[PDB]
């Protein structure tokens, strides 16, 4: 597996082995984030594994990943969540592709990255891989909303700056309606 | 180091080691948690270390712990405050006397206790232990008790429990 570098600017360079790109010097790199609503209209929380390089065990937003080499965002983003939580989604939404977050996590690990974040409904059952997600947790978005309002520093950085910004926050706040 | 076995009734029968009595089938024995709340009134919450056997990467109320044979509640507190924090702390003072509980986390790992509550104040600068916790912030307890009543999930399953106990959190607003 691989990251897509990006320069200075958004723009393509080349590609980095994922384990090696990730470091305490992560260079700018393509990737992107996911929110998942159920049926029912409630959000998907995730807690990263233990394994994971960087912030491994803690609470976040449903899936994150990094594109490959010739696959779209979106591609990207219905791999990972069949990979990371097993699970069909809906088309992926586009709702904040301007996010560009860099940020070291509590072991000195730097993400650095040029990552649009999506919406999209689940449409089968959850297989949950444990090698990536050590819990979760089905929920109202009102509440996580609260929750990050009220102790932003228990969950993922980028989980707080996505869930705050305003046009995106209505985008999640349109997948809580209930669709069959 | 070790915990105490307890019978049905909170009688010590025995010890085992700290590290072989935490399991998938943890067995009934004695421990404590405690909140602890600096000159200014903030509450301490405390992130474990990713190398501890039970939630280890989890956000939890300050300090917890495991009294030892022929040890006060108060000493171990003082103790383990000692030990995780380097830190001082006025006498411990009672706060939910009675709980107890089970739980299982997500690696399986159990604990089984019977966890006498407190709160104290600190009274030095913390020196942070980080073979036992990992972060850490100083914060105010009404956000805290929001975030908990908010997104339990997002913290230790004994720190809600607590938390949502009516007669605890007034002690604990107490603090602040
Ligand atoms: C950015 C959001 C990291 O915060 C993308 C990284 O997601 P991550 O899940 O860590 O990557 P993978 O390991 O590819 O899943
Ligand atoms: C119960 C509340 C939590 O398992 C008491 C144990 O505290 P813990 O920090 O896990 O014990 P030590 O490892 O002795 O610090
Ligand atoms: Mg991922
Ligand atoms: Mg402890
Ligand atoms: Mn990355
Ligand atoms: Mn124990």
């Amino acid at each position: 597996e691989h990251v897509i570098l990006l320069n200075a600017q958004g723009v393509p360079t080349g590609t980095l082995e994922k384990y090696a790109a990730h470091t305490a010097d992560t260079r700018l790199h393509l990737a992107f984030s996911s929110w998942l609503f159920n049926a029912k209209g409630q959000l998907l929380v995730t807690r990263r594994a233990l394994s994971k390089k960087a912030w491994p065990g803690v609470w976040t937003n449903s899936v994150c990943g990094h594109p490959q080499l010739g696959e779209s965002n979106e591609d990207a983003v219905i791999r990972r969540c069949r990979y990371e939580l097993g699970v069909e989604i809906t088309p992926p939404e586009s709702i904040y592709p301007d996010f560009r977050f860099r940020a070291t996590d509590p072991s000195g690990i730097v993400e650095n990255e040029v990552c649009p974040v999506f919406a999209a409904r689940t449409t089968s059952a959850l297989q949950i891989n444990d090698d990536e997600v050590m819990d979760y947790q089905w929920c109202d978005l009102a509440d996580v909303l609260h929750g990050i309002d009220a102790t932003p520093w228990a969950f993922s950085p980028w989980m707080v700056m996505q869930a705050t910004n305003r046009e995106a926050r209505k985008r999640l706040s349109a997948f809580t309606q209930l669709k069959l």
